[PDB]
């Protein structure tokens, strides 16, 4: 009905610009109708590819990844944008990135190299890494 159609425009103009997670376009579509309204707008974006929260999540791994976080901190990025532990989980492992060899190029970037390897400044270098998201497991190699 006119409700519909009314927050379908919305919709598709907010998603048309740039990818959102569901939940990113929920809170836009609730900024400045009933429930099931809003719902079968969601639905049609999730069929005509405005919505996909598994492209959504690969992409941001992806990015993130790249920009010199780790995993710790892209999960909880993730959650703040309402995509589900679950599409977190696959496309983490889907994207089977050497989180290892990510945070020893930080390192190298803000360090040097070869890396400082006096205690007082291997302690912070580790401090460091683990601010940007990147798990013990992954940083106890890049010596």
């Amino acid at each position: 009905g006119p409700a519909y159609a009314r927050l379908l425009d919305r919709a598709v103009r907010i998603l048309a610009v740039r990818d959102h997670s569901e939940q990113e376009l929920r809170r836009k579509l609730a900024a400045p109708a009933t429930a099931e309204d809003y719902e079968r707008v969601i639905a049609w974006c999730h069929e005509h590819g405005y919505l996909d929260d598994s492209r959504f999540v690969a992409r941001f791994i992806a990015s993130r990844s790249r920009k010199g976080y780790g995993p710790a901190r892209i999960r909880q990025e993730l959650n703040q944008k309402g995509i589900s532990r679950e599409a977190t989980e696959k496309a983490m492992r889907e994207a089977d990135i050497d989180w290892a060899a990510l945070a020893r190029d930080q390192a190298t970037r803000k360090y040097g190299e070869p890396l400082p390897t006096v205690f007082s400044e291997k302690v912070k270098i580790q401090r460091f890494l683990l601010y940007r998201g990147y798990l013990m497991e992954d940083i106890q190699d890049i010596w």
